[PDB]
């Protein structure tokens, strides 16, 4: 028992970050095969990062420009690309370190770890959630871009962001390990705007079935509501609406628990409409939105 | 900016873990040099676990007995022995995984990143604080236990945790790794007492210069405080006594913020007697104590 913020073991993406250096900035690399992958950005000034043309700034460089280092060896670069906001340089030799893997693009409301790096050395692993607005809201400082979050399924890496850009607001912004940005932000220095953020409604329910699972059921109420009616009340609160979809897949953790999701939504109605009148769930006295209906199933069954 | 419950990046850990079956009882084992450390129930039966008396449990056992699978090839015991409450089976083989290590016994109210495994692979990782009682808020499952806590230093793992019960509260009772439980609990299935949990008021005040550093800074007010006055309310809301060694180790936030540490200690005390009044610091609406002033200092320089 139990229930925590629990991040996917860094180790297979640890072994893929290096240090990627061109001209005066340095940022983080990841060496999957013959592949190093890192912000287009690298290629920037501070100066440069105000209204950068990648094309023209990209043509002045050549491979001997970017200087890969991998712990404490050199890897040769053999090619250089830009495919959309990334860089793809080729290098001379396979990491022998590449774990099996694939690059997806999540979904806003679905979680993954990142695996925050300074100078390719990690430093720490949290989990947290792609917001609807497209937006994280990581732990990163200067040095930090080109960091990467991750899915891990029993052996395979599915790779779904890579870290780029702080807004102004303090939230983060990056682009999928084919360099299109999560969200409409581009990679300028420029005041951009992320949209309304909402609260993710199926990963609060299956949250507050975690509680249930764990013991804290002080929420669980004598009514119940449809989805129409919930929806009037995620609404109000800035919630994103509840689907059958969603519904579905909270099938396992109703099955489990004996509560059924409308009965479920009734319970998070209730909280909405009074509050927590200053109790806790799971120790926190707010409603998590950061654990999908399969983080849930999985850290509840041990998925190794 | 930014500011997230991080684990250590836990690579250099899962190197270490394996699979440790003696009988039935099968549970996770650290690998480190030639000698796999694992909590000694490993010899029991679920019936054993009443009254066991592992003198004599463990008389019954050869090294033949101790089956230590790592990854998929099978480990060799050429020893064993019990040290406390962990058995430390010498193995013909180095971990040629082993990365550079300590063993440390951690005081209450330190932090450590957690890897829960099961069946020797590692399923995920958190941070975690060692309550003043002695006990840890984990996730856990059947089969985890022999998961570690730990602690890096650059490339130095300072393992301080080995997991052996769960409590009937469904709270977390463990060795160090000499096997000397932290607490007063002993590895018999039997209930026992945690104490009086009490907040780490340290913590607490690292963790609000954490969020003034990252913009939060609505609990501020125009008032002070002494030690005697702060701890006072302290007490009555359940919290640890602020030592003069605690006001020390704050130094580099207070100087970073120009905000004094009695100066934040009356903000404390503020928000203890008032509460948030339905805000949130850091994304939480409630007080947070699961960051020394050590893990705010790394976290907001970029330690790796
Ligand atoms: O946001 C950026 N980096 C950064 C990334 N993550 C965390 C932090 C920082 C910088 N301040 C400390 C915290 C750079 C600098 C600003 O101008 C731009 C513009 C576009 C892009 Cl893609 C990147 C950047
Ligand atoms: O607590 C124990 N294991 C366990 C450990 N962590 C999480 C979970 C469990 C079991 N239930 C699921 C969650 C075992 C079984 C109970 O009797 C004892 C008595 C003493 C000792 Cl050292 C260990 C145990």
């Amino acid at each position: 028992s139990g229930f925590r913020k629990m991040a996917f073991p860094s180790g297979k993406v640890e072994g893929c970050m290096v240090q990627v250096t061109c001209g005066t900035t340095t940022l983080n690399g990841l060496w999957l095969d013959d592949v190093v992958y890192c912000p287009r950005h690298v290629i920037c000034t501070s100066e440069d990062m105000l209204n950068p043309n990648y094309e023209d700034l990209l043509i002045r460089k050549s491979n001997h420009n970017f200087l890969v280092q991998a712990g404490n060896v050199q890897l040769r670069v053999i090619g250089h690309s830009m495919q959309n906001c990334v860089l793809k340089l080729k290098v001379d030799t396979a990491n022998p370190k590449t774990p099996k893997y694939k690059f997806v693009r999540i979904q806003p409301g679905q979680t993954f770890s990142v695996l925050a790096c300074y100078n390719g050395s990690p430093s720490g692993v949290y989990q947290c959630a792609m917001r609807p607005n497209f937006t994280i809201k990581g732990s990163f400082l200067n040095g930090s871009c080109g960091s990467v979050g991750f899915n891990i399924d029993y052996d395979c890496v599915s790779f779904c962001y890579m870290h780029h850009m702080e807004l102004p607001t303090g939230v983060h912004a990056g682009t999928d390990l084919e360099g299109n940005f999560y969200g409409p932000f581009v990679d300028r220095q420029t005041a951009q705007a992320a949209g309304t953020d909402t609260t993710i409604t199926v990963n609060v329910l299956a949250w507050l079935y975690a509680a249930v699972i764990n013991g804290d059921r002080w929420f669980l109420n004598r009514f119940t509501t449809t989805l129409n009616d919930f929806n009037l009340v995620a609404m109000k609160y800035n919630y994103e609406p509840l689907t059958q979809d969603h519904v579905d897949i909270l099938g396992p953790l109703s099955a489990q628990t004996g509560i059924a999701v409308l009965d479920m939504c009734a319970s998070l109605k209730e909280l909405l409409q009074n509050g927590m009148n200053g109790r806790t769930i799971l120790g926190s006295a707010l409603l998590e939105d950061e654990f999908t209906p399969f983080d849930v199933v999985r850290q509840c069954s041990g998925v190794t």
